[PDB]
Protein backbone atom coordinates (compact mmCIF):
# COMPACT_ATOMS: atom_id res chain seq x y z
CA UNK A 1 0.00 0.00 0.00
CA UNK A 2 2.74 2.46 0.66
CA UNK A 3 6.02 1.97 -1.53
CA UNK A 4 8.63 2.16 0.91
CA UNK A 5 7.98 1.42 4.38
CA UNK A 6 11.50 2.94 5.66
CA UNK A 7 10.44 6.07 3.85
CA UNK A 8 6.70 5.73 5.19
CA UNK A 9 7.97 5.36 8.78
CA UNK A 10 10.73 7.90 8.82
CA UNK A 11 8.56 10.56 7.71
CA UNK A 12 6.14 9.76 10.48
CA UNK A 13 8.51 9.65 13.35
CA UNK A 14 10.61 12.30 12.48
CA UNK A 15 14.09 12.05 12.31
CA UNK A 16 14.96 11.88 15.90
CA UNK A 17 12.37 9.12 17.09
CA UNK A 18 13.23 7.36 13.97
CA UNK A 19 17.18 7.22 15.03
CA UNK A 20 16.20 6.37 18.70
CA UNK A 21 14.20 3.16 17.71
CA UNK A 22 16.68 2.29 15.32
CA UNK A 23 19.04 2.09 17.84
CA UNK A 24 16.84 0.42 20.50
CA UNK A 25 16.10 -2.43 17.99
CA UNK A 26 20.12 -3.00 16.92
CA UNK A 27 20.99 -3.03 20.85
CA UNK A 28 18.14 -5.73 21.47
CA UNK A 29 18.96 -7.41 18.57
CA UNK A 30 22.50 -7.53 19.45
CA UNK A 31 22.81 -7.54 23.60
CA UNK A 32 27.00 -7.48 23.46
CA UNK A 33 28.53 -5.32 20.42
CA UNK A 34 29.79 -2.06 22.08
CA UNK A 35 27.73 1.27 22.01
CA UNK A 36 29.72 2.49 19.30
CA UNK A 37 28.99 -0.56 16.44
CA UNK A 38 25.81 0.47 17.19
CA UNK A 39 25.61 4.44 16.24
CA UNK A 40 27.52 3.70 12.91
CA UNK A 41 24.37 0.55 11.94
CA UNK A 42 22.02 3.56 13.17
CA UNK A 43 23.46 6.19 10.64
CA UNK A 44 23.66 3.93 8.07
CA UNK A 45 20.52 3.05 7.76
CA UNK A 46 19.25 6.49 8.58
CA UNK A 47 21.18 7.93 5.77
CA UNK A 48 19.52 5.30 3.30
CA UNK A 49 15.98 6.32 4.74
CA UNK A 50 16.52 9.70 3.78
CA UNK A 51 17.65 8.87 0.22
CA UNK A 52 14.20 6.79 -0.34
CA UNK A 53 12.35 9.76 1.56
CA UNK A 54 13.81 11.49 -1.53
CA UNK A 55 13.44 9.03 -4.34
CA UNK A 56 10.89 6.14 -3.08
CA UNK A 57 12.26 4.07 -6.07
CA UNK A 58 15.89 4.43 -5.70
CA UNK A 59 17.09 0.78 -5.30
CA UNK A 60 16.72 -0.80 -1.93
CA UNK A 61 13.78 1.45 -0.53
CA UNK A 62 10.85 -1.23 -1.39
CA UNK A 63 12.75 -4.07 1.04
CA UNK A 64 10.27 -4.90 3.78
CA UNK A 65 12.18 -3.32 7.00
CA UNK A 66 13.53 -6.78 8.32
CA UNK A 67 15.25 -6.97 5.40
CA UNK A 68 17.03 -4.14 6.10
CA UNK A 69 17.92 -3.82 9.57
CA UNK A 70 18.84 -8.01 8.71
CA UNK A 71 20.69 -6.67 5.61
CA UNK A 72 22.63 -4.48 8.24
CA UNK A 73 23.40 -6.62 10.89
CA UNK A 74 24.86 -9.57 8.43
CA UNK A 75 28.01 -7.05 7.20
CA UNK A 76 29.37 -7.35 10.90
CA UNK A 77 32.50 -8.38 11.26
CA UNK A 78 31.99 -9.12 14.90
CA UNK A 79 29.07 -11.43 14.48
CA UNK A 80 30.63 -14.85 14.14
CA UNK A 81 33.56 -14.08 16.43
CA UNK A 82 31.44 -12.74 18.76
CA UNK A 83 27.95 -14.17 18.86
CA UNK A 84 28.69 -18.10 17.67
CA UNK A 85 25.64 -19.52 15.92
CA UNK A 86 24.19 -16.11 15.36
CA UNK A 87 25.83 -15.59 11.83
CA UNK A 88 24.16 -18.30 10.52
CA UNK A 89 20.97 -16.67 10.56
CA UNK A 90 22.57 -14.71 7.74
CA UNK A 91 22.39 -18.16 5.48
CA UNK A 92 18.57 -17.08 5.66
CA UNK A 93 16.15 -16.16 3.33
CA UNK A 94 13.81 -13.59 5.39
CA UNK A 95 11.45 -13.99 7.45
CA UNK A 96 13.55 -17.35 8.90
CA UNK A 97 16.26 -14.83 9.11
CA UNK A 98 14.42 -12.69 10.87
CA UNK A 99 13.02 -15.14 13.35
CA UNK A 100 16.26 -16.63 13.47
CA UNK A 101 17.91 -13.48 15.17
CA UNK A 102 14.84 -13.04 17.06
CA UNK A 103 15.23 -16.24 18.68
CA UNK A 104 18.66 -15.04 20.09
CA UNK A 105 17.32 -12.29 22.44
CA UNK A 106 18.58 -13.32 25.96
CA UNK A 107 16.85 -12.61 28.70
CA UNK A 108 19.78 -12.61 30.98
CA UNK A 109 22.83 -11.40 29.42
CA UNK A 110 24.81 -10.59 32.40
CA UNK A 111 26.23 -7.55 31.67
CA UNK A 112 27.89 -4.97 33.51
CA UNK A 113 25.83 -3.57 36.74
CA UNK A 114 25.53 -0.03 36.22
CA UNK A 115 27.78 1.80 38.58
CA UNK A 116 27.21 5.64 37.47
CA UNK A 117 29.08 8.53 39.33
CA UNK A 118 26.82 12.21 39.53
CA UNK A 119 30.19 13.37 38.58
CA UNK A 120 31.59 11.70 35.79
CA UNK A 121 27.45 11.54 34.59
CA UNK A 122 27.00 15.11 34.58
CA UNK A 123 30.20 15.54 32.75
CA UNK A 124 29.11 13.16 30.16
CA UNK A 125 25.56 14.93 29.59
CA UNK A 126 27.15 18.62 29.33
CA UNK A 127 29.58 17.30 26.79
CA UNK A 128 26.92 15.52 24.35
CA UNK A 129 23.36 15.54 25.59
CA UNK A 130 22.29 13.44 22.40
CA UNK A 131 24.99 11.05 22.99
CA UNK A 132 23.69 10.99 26.40
CA UNK A 133 20.23 10.34 25.77
CA UNK A 134 21.36 7.50 23.07
CA UNK A 135 23.33 6.26 25.43
CA UNK A 136 20.80 5.09 27.92
CA UNK A 137 18.77 4.28 25.23
CA UNK A 138 21.39 1.63 24.38
CA UNK A 139 22.32 0.55 28.25
CA UNK A 140 18.45 -0.30 28.58
CA UNK A 141 17.52 -1.40 25.73
CA UNK A 142 20.60 -4.35 25.77
CA UNK A 143 19.90 -5.39 29.09
CA UNK A 144 15.96 -5.63 28.77
CA UNK A 145 15.20 -6.90 25.04
CA UNK A 146 11.73 -6.66 24.97
CA UNK A 147 11.37 -3.78 26.84
CA UNK A 148 8.35 -1.19 24.93
CA UNK A 149 10.19 0.49 23.09
CA UNK A 150 8.39 4.06 22.58
CA UNK A 151 8.15 3.97 26.33
CA UNK A 152 11.65 3.40 26.44
CA UNK A 153 12.29 6.86 24.38
CA UNK A 154 9.81 8.40 27.18
CA UNK A 155 11.92 7.28 29.69
CA UNK A 156 15.14 8.53 28.50
CA UNK A 157 13.86 12.17 28.07
CA UNK A 158 12.87 11.78 31.63
CA UNK A 159 16.03 10.85 32.18
CA UNK A 160 17.77 13.68 30.46
CA UNK A 161 15.18 16.22 32.08
CA UNK A 162 16.50 14.87 35.47
CA UNK A 163 19.66 16.13 34.33
CA UNK A 164 19.01 19.54 32.96
CA UNK A 165 17.05 20.62 36.20
CA UNK A 166 19.55 18.70 38.59
CA UNK A 167 23.05 19.31 36.91
CA UNK A 168 22.83 23.09 38.02
CA UNK A 169 21.97 22.52 41.61
CA UNK A 170 25.13 22.37 44.00
CA UNK A 171 24.63 19.26 45.75
CA UNK A 172 24.15 17.15 42.65
CA UNK A 173 24.40 13.90 44.62
CA UNK A 174 21.66 14.59 46.78
CA UNK A 175 19.18 16.08 43.75
CA UNK A 176 20.07 13.02 41.43
CA UNK A 177 20.28 9.73 43.53
CA UNK A 178 16.60 9.98 44.34
CA UNK A 179 15.31 10.77 41.37
CA UNK A 180 17.13 8.11 39.44
CA UNK A 181 16.20 5.17 41.88
CA UNK A 182 12.58 6.15 41.88
CA UNK A 183 12.85 6.22 37.95
CA UNK A 184 14.95 2.93 37.67
CA UNK A 185 11.97 1.06 39.76
CA UNK A 186 9.67 2.09 36.87
CA UNK A 187 11.62 1.17 34.52
CA UNK A 188 12.50 -2.47 35.70
CA UNK A 189 8.37 -2.72 36.59
CA UNK A 190 7.63 -1.55 33.18
CA UNK A 191 10.25 -4.15 31.12
CA UNK A 192 8.63 -7.20 33.29
CA UNK A 193 5.06 -6.19 32.17
CA UNK A 194 6.15 -6.19 28.55
CA UNK A 195 7.76 -9.21 28.85
CA UNK A 196 4.56 -10.65 30.23
CA UNK A 197 2.33 -8.99 27.62
CA UNK A 198 5.18 -10.88 24.71
CA UNK A 199 5.26 -13.50 26.43
CA UNK A 200 1.35 -14.15 26.00
CA UNK A 201 1.62 -13.79 22.49
CA UNK A 202 4.29 -16.20 22.32
CA UNK A 203 3.30 -18.91 24.26
CA UNK A 204 -0.36 -18.49 24.29
CA UNK A 205 -1.27 -16.78 21.23
CA UNK A 206 -2.45 -13.26 20.38
CA UNK A 207 -5.49 -13.97 21.34
CA UNK A 208 -4.24 -13.89 25.32
CA UNK A 209 -2.62 -10.63 24.30
CA UNK A 210 -6.12 -9.83 22.94
CA UNK A 211 -7.85 -10.55 26.14
CA UNK A 212 -5.40 -8.62 28.13
CA UNK A 213 -6.05 -5.53 25.96
CA UNK A 214 -9.91 -5.59 27.19
CA UNK A 215 -9.60 -6.33 30.61
CA UNK A 216 -7.25 -3.33 30.98
CA UNK A 217 -9.08 -1.17 28.57
CA UNK A 218 -12.51 -2.24 30.40
CA UNK A 219 -11.57 -1.52 33.75
CA UNK A 220 -9.75 1.87 32.84
CA UNK A 221 -12.74 2.96 30.93
CA UNK A 222 -15.84 1.23 31.98
CA UNK A 223 -17.94 4.25 30.57
CA UNK A 224 -17.15 3.00 27.12
CA UNK A 225 -19.48 0.35 24.56
CA UNK A 226 -18.42 -2.82 23.82
CA UNK A 227 -18.04 -1.87 20.19
CA UNK A 228 -15.68 1.37 21.27
CA UNK A 229 -13.71 -0.82 23.34
CA UNK A 230 -13.49 -3.32 21.03
CA UNK A 231 -11.70 -1.17 17.81
CA UNK A 232 -9.09 0.26 20.63
CA UNK A 233 -8.57 -3.45 22.04
CA UNK A 234 -7.73 -4.14 18.09
CA UNK A 235 -5.09 -0.88 17.91
CA UNK A 236 -3.71 -1.91 21.11
CA UNK A 237 -3.18 -5.61 20.41
CA UNK A 238 -1.48 -5.06 17.12
CA UNK A 239 0.87 -2.59 18.87
CA UNK A 240 1.86 -4.44 20.98
CA UNK A 241 2.26 -7.40 18.56
CA UNK A 242 4.56 -5.50 16.44
CA UNK A 243 6.40 -4.66 19.35
CA UNK A 244 7.21 -8.04 20.43
CA UNK A 245 7.81 -9.48 17.06
CA UNK A 246 10.83 -6.64 17.09
CA UNK A 247 8.77 -3.94 14.27
CA UNK A 248 9.50 -0.94 16.56
CA UNK A 249 9.04 1.92 13.96
CA UNK A 250 5.42 0.14 13.41
CA UNK A 251 5.21 0.21 16.75
CA UNK A 252 5.82 3.57 18.04
CA UNK A 253 3.78 4.86 15.07
CA UNK A 254 0.93 2.72 15.54
CA UNK A 255 0.56 3.92 19.54
CA UNK A 256 1.45 7.61 18.47
CA UNK A 257 -1.65 6.71 16.16
CA UNK A 258 -3.70 5.24 18.93
CA UNK A 259 -2.96 7.89 21.47
CA UNK A 260 -4.33 10.93 18.63
CA UNK A 261 -7.51 8.81 18.10
CA UNK A 262 -8.01 8.20 22.05
CA UNK A 263 -7.77 12.36 22.50
CA UNK A 264 -9.97 12.78 19.69
CA UNK A 265 -12.75 10.73 21.21
CA UNK A 266 -13.07 11.61 25.11
CA UNK A 267 -16.36 11.84 25.19
CA UNK A 268 -17.50 8.47 24.12
CA UNK A 269 -14.18 6.83 25.79
CA UNK A 270 -13.49 8.69 29.44
CA UNK A 271 -13.44 11.95 31.76
CA UNK A 272 -9.98 11.61 32.66
CA UNK A 273 -8.37 12.08 29.62
CA UNK A 274 -8.22 16.09 29.73
CA UNK A 275 -4.71 16.42 30.85
CA UNK A 276 -3.39 13.65 29.10
CA UNK A 277 -4.27 15.31 25.52
CA UNK A 278 -2.76 18.33 26.56
CA UNK A 279 0.78 16.88 26.53
CA UNK A 280 3.10 16.51 23.67
CA UNK A 281 3.74 13.04 21.83
CA UNK A 282 5.63 10.96 24.08
CA UNK A 283 4.23 11.58 27.82
CA UNK A 284 0.13 11.61 26.04
CA UNK A 285 1.27 8.07 25.32
CA UNK A 286 2.39 7.53 28.84
CA UNK A 287 -0.24 9.51 30.76
CA UNK A 288 -2.77 7.70 29.03
CA UNK A 289 -1.72 4.52 29.72
CA UNK A 290 -1.49 5.98 33.48
CA UNK A 291 -4.88 7.65 33.35
CA UNK A 292 -7.06 7.09 36.21
CA UNK A 293 -10.12 4.81 36.28
CA UNK A 294 -13.37 6.45 34.65
CA UNK A 295 -16.93 5.80 37.05
CA UNK A 296 -18.50 2.73 36.75
CA UNK A 297 -21.89 4.11 35.13
CA UNK A 298 -25.09 4.35 36.76
CA UNK A 299 -27.69 1.48 36.33
CA UNK A 300 -25.43 -1.48 34.94
CA UNK A 301 -27.40 -4.50 35.09
CA UNK A 302 -27.02 -8.25 36.62
CA UNK A 303 -23.73 -10.13 34.89
CA UNK A 304 -25.86 -13.17 35.44
CA UNK A 305 -28.51 -11.52 33.02
CA UNK A 306 -26.19 -12.01 29.43
CA UNK A 307 -24.35 -15.09 30.82
CA UNK A 308 -25.89 -17.31 33.31
CA UNK A 309 -29.75 -16.33 33.01
CA UNK A 310 -30.47 -15.72 29.25
CA UNK A 311 -31.22 -19.36 27.45
CA UNK A 312 -28.88 -18.64 24.08
CA UNK A 313 -25.68 -18.74 25.98
CA UNK A 314 -24.32 -21.10 23.87
CA UNK A 315 -25.92 -20.09 21.04
CA UNK A 316 -24.15 -16.89 21.15
CA UNK A 317 -20.81 -18.48 22.15
CA UNK A 318 -20.74 -21.30 19.87
CA UNK A 319 -21.42 -18.36 17.03
CA UNK A 320 -18.03 -16.68 17.69
CA UNK A 321 -16.05 -17.92 20.97
CA UNK A 322 -13.30 -15.00 21.11
CA UNK A 323 -15.92 -12.25 20.96
CA UNK A 324 -18.74 -13.36 23.06
CA UNK A 325 -16.06 -14.53 25.48
CA UNK A 326 -14.40 -10.58 25.07
CA UNK A 327 -17.73 -9.48 26.08
CA UNK A 328 -17.93 -11.40 28.74
CA UNK A 329 -14.46 -9.65 30.02
CA UNK A 330 -15.39 -6.05 29.29
CA UNK A 331 -18.41 -6.60 31.54
CA UNK A 332 -16.69 -8.25 34.33
CA UNK A 333 -13.74 -5.60 33.89
CA UNK A 334 -15.86 -2.58 33.93
CA UNK A 335 -17.54 -3.55 37.15
CA UNK A 336 -14.29 -4.38 38.69
CA UNK A 337 -11.72 -1.77 38.64
CA UNK A 338 -10.21 -3.36 41.67
CA UNK A 339 -9.64 -6.45 40.67
CA UNK A 340 -6.10 -7.75 39.07
CA UNK A 341 -6.07 -8.31 35.84
CA UNK A 342 -4.96 -11.66 36.13
CA UNK A 343 -7.74 -12.65 38.01
CA UNK A 344 -10.05 -11.26 35.43
CA UNK A 345 -8.36 -13.64 33.00
CA UNK A 346 -8.38 -16.03 35.40
CA UNK A 347 -12.72 -15.69 35.74
CA UNK A 348 -12.89 -15.12 31.55
CA UNK A 349 -10.75 -18.63 31.44
CA UNK A 350 -13.37 -20.39 34.17
CA UNK A 351 -16.24 -19.04 32.26
CA UNK A 352 -14.63 -20.49 29.31
CA UNK A 353 -13.90 -24.13 30.31
CA UNK A 354 -17.37 -24.09 31.60
CA UNK A 355 -19.49 -23.43 28.98
CA UNK A 356 -17.31 -25.89 26.99
CA UNK A 357 -18.70 -28.68 28.70
CA UNK A 358 -21.81 -27.33 29.38
CA UNK A 359 -22.86 -27.07 26.15
CA UNK A 360 -22.07 -30.17 25.18
CA UNK A 361 -24.36 -31.56 27.73
CA UNK A 362 -28.53 -31.85 27.33
CA UNK A 363 -29.83 -29.11 29.26
CA UNK A 364 -26.60 -26.30 29.25
CA UNK A 365 -29.06 -24.00 31.36
CA UNK A 366 -29.20 -26.48 34.58
CA UNK A 367 -25.28 -26.77 34.05
CA UNK A 368 -24.47 -22.91 33.45
CA UNK A 369 -27.10 -21.35 35.61
CA UNK A 370 -24.99 -21.76 38.49
CA UNK A 371 -21.73 -20.67 37.37
CA UNK A 372 -21.06 -17.54 38.74
CA UNK A 373 -20.44 -18.92 42.63
CA UNK A 374 -18.23 -21.22 41.18
CA UNK A 375 -16.23 -17.41 40.45
CA UNK A 376 -17.10 -15.87 43.15
CA UNK A 377 -15.49 -19.14 44.99
CA UNK A 378 -12.46 -18.12 43.01
CA UNK A 379 -12.21 -14.47 43.90
CA UNK A 380 -12.06 -15.75 47.39
CA UNK A 381 -9.54 -18.52 47.40
CA UNK A 382 -6.88 -16.47 47.59
CA UNK A 383 -6.90 -14.25 50.31
CA UNK A 384 -5.67 -16.31 53.15
CA UNK A 385 -1.92 -16.66 51.26
CA UNK A 386 -2.41 -12.86 51.78
CA UNK A 387 -2.67 -12.76 55.31
CA UNK A 388 -0.09 -15.82 55.87
CA UNK A 389 2.39 -13.81 53.20
CA UNK A 390 1.92 -10.63 54.95
CA UNK A 391 2.01 -11.61 58.42
CA UNK A 392 5.66 -13.09 57.68
CA UNK A 393 6.95 -10.03 55.88
CA UNK A 394 6.24 -7.86 58.83
CA UNK A 395 7.91 -10.06 60.97
CA UNK A 396 10.61 -10.81 59.55
CA UNK A 397 11.43 -7.15 57.43
CA UNK A 398 11.97 -7.30 53.28
CA UNK A 399 15.36 -8.63 53.53
CA UNK A 400 14.43 -11.98 55.99
CA UNK A 401 11.23 -12.53 53.77
CA UNK A 402 13.66 -12.89 50.76
CA UNK A 403 15.57 -15.37 52.72
CA UNK A 404 12.25 -17.60 53.82
CA UNK A 405 11.13 -17.53 49.96
CA UNK A 406 14.88 -18.70 49.32
CA UNK A 407 14.41 -21.31 51.21
CA UNK A 408 10.61 -22.08 50.71
CA UNK A 409 11.09 -21.89 46.79
CA UNK A 410 14.61 -24.00 46.87
CA UNK A 411 12.58 -26.90 48.66
CA UNK A 412 9.97 -26.67 45.69
CA UNK A 413 12.17 -26.53 42.62
CA UNK A 414 15.51 -27.05 43.68
CA UNK A 415 16.48 -28.08 40.12
CA UNK A 416 16.15 -24.31 39.17
CA UNK A 417 19.65 -23.12 38.73
CA UNK A 418 20.82 -21.10 41.92
CA UNK A 419 21.13 -17.29 39.71
CA UNK A 420 17.62 -17.55 39.21
CA UNK A 421 16.35 -18.67 42.57
CA UNK A 422 17.92 -16.16 44.31
CA UNK A 423 17.05 -13.46 41.72
CA UNK A 424 13.59 -14.00 41.80
CA UNK A 425 13.13 -15.20 45.46
CA UNK A 426 14.66 -11.49 46.09
CA UNK A 427 12.18 -9.58 43.51
CA UNK A 428 9.21 -11.97 45.28
CA UNK A 429 9.83 -10.96 48.67
CA UNK A 430 10.40 -6.87 47.08
CA UNK A 431 6.17 -7.89 46.96
CA UNK A 432 6.20 -7.63 50.53
CA UNK A 433 7.18 -3.90 50.31
CA UNK A 434 4.86 -3.21 47.12
CA UNK A 435 1.95 -4.60 48.45
CA UNK A 436 1.67 -5.23 52.43
CA UNK A 437 1.31 -1.74 53.23
CA UNK A 438 -1.86 -0.96 51.15
CA UNK A 439 -4.85 -1.02 52.97
CA UNK A 440 -6.34 -4.84 53.10
CA UNK A 441 -8.68 -4.76 50.14
CA UNK A 442 -6.24 -3.50 48.09
CA UNK A 443 -3.78 -6.25 48.98
CA UNK A 444 -4.69 -9.60 46.78
CA UNK A 445 -4.97 -7.59 43.67
CA UNK A 446 -1.68 -5.64 44.06
CA UNK A 447 -0.23 -9.46 45.16
CA UNK A 448 -1.81 -11.24 41.88
CA UNK A 449 -0.38 -8.80 39.66
CA UNK A 450 3.12 -8.50 40.72
CA UNK A 451 3.39 -12.15 40.73
CA UNK A 452 2.88 -12.65 37.55
CA UNK A 453 4.93 -10.19 36.73
CA UNK A 454 7.70 -12.28 38.78
CA UNK A 455 6.17 -16.11 38.30
CA UNK A 456 6.73 -14.74 34.42
CA UNK A 457 10.31 -14.05 34.77
CA UNK A 458 11.38 -17.36 36.62
CA UNK A 459 9.57 -19.16 33.45
CA UNK A 460 11.27 -17.10 31.38
CA UNK A 461 14.42 -17.66 32.86
CA UNK A 462 14.14 -21.07 33.33
CA UNK A 463 12.85 -22.18 29.76
CA UNK A 464 15.94 -20.67 28.40
CA UNK A 465 18.04 -23.70 29.93
CA UNK A 466 15.26 -26.00 31.47
CA UNK A 467 15.96 -28.38 34.43
CA UNK A 468 13.17 -28.87 36.56
CA UNK A 469 9.60 -30.93 34.74
CA UNK A 470 7.51 -29.00 37.79
CA UNK A 471 8.51 -25.14 36.73
CA UNK A 472 7.91 -25.95 33.11
CA UNK A 473 4.64 -27.73 33.51
CA UNK A 474 3.50 -24.93 35.59
CA UNK A 475 5.18 -22.16 33.06
CA UNK A 476 3.35 -23.85 30.23
CA UNK A 477 -0.68 -25.04 31.59
CA UNK A 478 -1.19 -21.68 31.76
CA UNK A 479 -0.24 -17.72 32.63
CA UNK A 480 -3.04 -16.79 34.60
CA UNK A 481 -2.79 -19.53 36.81
CA UNK A 482 0.80 -19.49 37.90
CA UNK A 483 0.51 -18.40 40.84
CA UNK A 484 -1.61 -21.33 41.96
CA UNK A 485 0.20 -23.30 40.34
CA UNK A 486 3.71 -22.39 42.16
CA UNK A 487 1.71 -22.08 45.03
CA UNK A 488 0.27 -25.77 45.28
CA UNK A 489 4.27 -27.12 44.79
CA UNK A 490 5.32 -28.86 47.87
CA UNK A 491 9.00 -30.36 48.35
CA UNK A 492 9.67 -33.42 46.40
CA UNK A 493 11.22 -36.83 47.21
CA UNK A 494 12.60 -37.73 43.69
CA UNK A 495 15.14 -34.82 44.58
CA UNK A 496 18.74 -36.96 45.62
CA UNK A 497 20.64 -33.76 47.23
CA UNK A 498 23.63 -32.10 45.35
CA UNK A 499 26.74 -33.43 46.72
CA UNK A 500 28.43 -31.25 49.25
CA UNK A 501 31.14 -28.94 47.53
CA UNK A 502 33.33 -26.92 49.88
CA UNK A 503 34.06 -24.15 47.41
CA UNK A 504 30.37 -22.75 47.09
CA UNK A 505 30.74 -22.41 51.29
CA UNK A 506 33.77 -20.49 51.73
CA UNK A 507 34.18 -16.58 52.16
CA UNK A 508 37.28 -14.26 51.72
CA UNK A 509 37.90 -10.79 52.73
CA UNK A 510 36.07 -9.61 49.38
CA UNK A 511 32.46 -9.56 50.86
CA UNK A 512 33.42 -7.11 53.55
CA UNK A 513 34.02 -4.19 50.65
CA UNK A 514 30.98 -5.78 48.22
CA UNK A 515 28.44 -3.04 47.35
CA UNK A 516 25.47 -4.23 49.90
CA UNK A 517 23.17 -5.43 47.04
CA UNK A 518 25.99 -7.36 45.87
CA UNK A 519 26.58 -8.66 49.69
CA UNK A 520 23.13 -9.90 49.72
CA UNK A 521 23.51 -12.41 47.02
CA UNK A 522 26.90 -14.07 47.66
CA UNK A 523 24.57 -14.70 50.74
CA UNK A 524 21.57 -15.45 49.53
CA UNK A 525 23.38 -17.78 46.91
CA UNK A 526 25.31 -19.72 49.88
CA UNK A 527 21.96 -19.82 51.60
CA UNK A 528 20.41 -21.54 48.28
CA UNK A 529 23.31 -23.68 48.20
CA UNK A 530 22.50 -25.60 51.55
CA UNK A 531 19.20 -25.98 50.91
CA UNK A 532 20.06 -27.91 47.87
CA UNK A 533 22.62 -29.65 49.54
CA UNK A 534 20.26 -30.18 52.84
CA UNK A 535 17.21 -29.99 51.42
CA UNK A 536 15.73 -31.00 55.13
CA UNK A 537 17.22 -28.61 56.96
CA UNK A 538 14.12 -27.68 59.61
CA UNK A 539 13.67 -23.57 59.98
CA UNK A 540 15.19 -23.79 63.47
CA UNK A 541 18.45 -25.14 62.30
CA UNK A 542 18.96 -23.00 59.64
CA UNK A 543 18.10 -19.99 62.25
CA UNK A 544 21.05 -21.31 63.74
CA UNK A 545 23.23 -21.20 60.83
CA UNK A 546 21.79 -17.83 60.05
CA UNK A 547 23.08 -16.39 63.11
CA UNK A 548 26.32 -18.23 63.12
CA UNK A 549 27.06 -16.58 59.98
CA UNK A 550 26.38 -13.13 60.72
CA UNK A 551 28.60 -13.40 63.78
CA UNK A 552 31.19 -15.13 61.80
CA UNK A 553 30.93 -12.35 59.14
CA UNK A 554 31.08 -9.81 61.75
CA UNK A 555 34.33 -10.92 63.44
CA UNK A 556 35.94 -11.39 60.65
CA UNK A 557 35.44 -8.01 59.12
CA UNK A 558 36.45 -6.41 62.39
CA UNK A 559 39.66 -8.63 62.97
CA UNK A 560 43.07 -6.56 62.36
CA UNK A 561 44.15 -9.42 59.86
CA UNK A 562 40.64 -10.27 57.99
CA UNK A 563 41.97 -13.00 55.91
CA UNK A 564 43.59 -14.87 58.52
CA UNK A 565 40.46 -14.53 60.15
CA UNK A 566 38.74 -15.38 57.40
CA UNK A 567 41.10 -18.44 56.52
CA UNK A 568 40.69 -19.84 60.17
CA UNK A 569 36.91 -18.92 61.07
CA UNK A 570 36.30 -20.48 57.52
CA UNK A 571 36.66 -23.88 58.20
CA UNK A 572 35.14 -23.70 61.82
CA UNK A 573 31.47 -22.83 60.31
CA UNK A 574 31.56 -25.65 57.63
CA UNK A 575 32.48 -27.85 60.49
CA UNK A 576 29.33 -26.92 62.28
CA UNK A 577 27.30 -26.19 59.99
CA UNK A 578 27.85 -30.01 58.79
CA UNK A 579 27.70 -31.06 62.51
CA UNK A 580 24.38 -29.89 63.14
CA UNK A 581 22.32 -30.67 59.96
CA UNK A 582 22.81 -34.60 61.00
C1 LIG B 1 -3.25 -13.12 29.54
O1 LIG B 1 -2.62 -12.98 30.77
C2 LIG B 1 -1.97 -11.79 31.13
C3 LIG B 1 -1.26 -11.09 30.12
C4 LIG B 1 -0.56 -9.90 30.38
C5 LIG B 1 -0.58 -9.40 31.69
C6 LIG B 1 0.14 -8.19 31.96
C7 LIG B 1 0.09 -7.73 33.28
C8 LIG B 1 0.70 -6.46 33.72
C9 LIG B 1 0.74 -6.46 35.20
C10 LIG B 1 -0.21 -5.32 33.30
O2 LIG B 1 0.27 -4.16 33.12
O3 LIG B 1 -1.47 -5.46 33.15
C11 LIG B 1 -0.63 -8.43 34.25
C12 LIG B 1 -1.33 -9.62 33.98
C13 LIG B 1 -1.30 -10.12 32.69
C14 LIG B 1 -2.00 -11.31 32.46
C1 LIG C 1 -11.08 -13.92 24.91
O1 LIG C 1 -11.05 -14.75 26.05
C2 LIG C 1 -9.85 -15.23 26.55
C3 LIG C 1 -8.88 -15.54 25.60
C4 LIG C 1 -7.62 -16.02 25.94
C5 LIG C 1 -7.29 -16.20 27.29
C6 LIG C 1 -6.01 -16.70 27.58
C7 LIG C 1 -5.63 -16.88 28.90
C8 LIG C 1 -4.25 -17.36 29.35
C9 LIG C 1 -3.16 -17.33 28.32
C10 LIG C 1 -4.18 -18.69 30.01
O2 LIG C 1 -3.62 -18.77 31.15
O3 LIG C 1 -4.65 -19.69 29.40
C11 LIG C 1 -6.57 -16.57 29.89
C12 LIG C 1 -7.85 -16.09 29.60
C13 LIG C 1 -8.23 -15.88 28.26
C14 LIG C 1 -9.55 -15.39 27.92
C1 LIG D 1 3.57 -10.13 49.61
O1 LIG D 1 2.74 -11.26 49.65
C2 LIG D 1 3.24 -12.36 48.99
C3 LIG D 1 4.62 -12.38 48.64
C4 LIG D 1 5.14 -13.47 47.95
C5 LIG D 1 4.27 -14.53 47.62
C6 LIG D 1 4.77 -15.63 46.92
C7 LIG D 1 3.93 -16.67 46.56
C8 LIG D 1 4.47 -17.86 45.83
C9 LIG D 1 3.59 -18.07 44.66
C10 LIG D 1 4.31 -19.09 46.67
O2 LIG D 1 3.98 -18.99 47.89
O3 LIG D 1 4.47 -20.24 46.15
C11 LIG D 1 2.58 -16.64 46.93
C12 LIG D 1 2.08 -15.56 47.63
C13 LIG D 1 2.92 -14.48 47.98
C14 LIG D 1 2.36 -13.40 48.67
Amino acid sequence: THKSEIAHRFKDLGEEHFKGLVLIAFSQYLQQCPFDEHVKLVNELTEFAKTCVADESHAGCEKSLHTLFGDELCKVASLRETYGDMADCCEKQEPERNECFLSHKDDSPDLPKLKPDPNTLCDEFKADEKKFWGKYLYEIARRHPYFYAPELLYYANKYNGVFQECCQAEDKGACLLPKIETMREKVLTSSARQRLRCASIQKFGERALKAWSVARLSQKFPKAEFVEVTKLVTDLTKVHKECCHGDLLECADDRADLAKYICDNQDTISSKLKECCDKPLLEKSHCIAEVEKDAIPENLPPLTADFAEDKDVCKNYQEAKDAFLGSFLYEYSRRHPEYAVSVLLRLAKEYEATLEECCAKDDPHACYSTVFDKLKHLVDEPQNLIKQNCDQFEKLGEYGFQNALIVRYTRKVPQVSTPTLVEVSRSLGKVGTRCCTKPESERMPCTEDYLSLILNRLCVLHEKTPVSEKVTKCCTESLVNRRPCFSALTPDETYVPKAFDEKLFTFHADICTLPDTEKQIKKQTALVELLKHKPKATEEQLKTVMENFVAFVDKCCAADDKEACFAVEGPKLVVSTQTALA
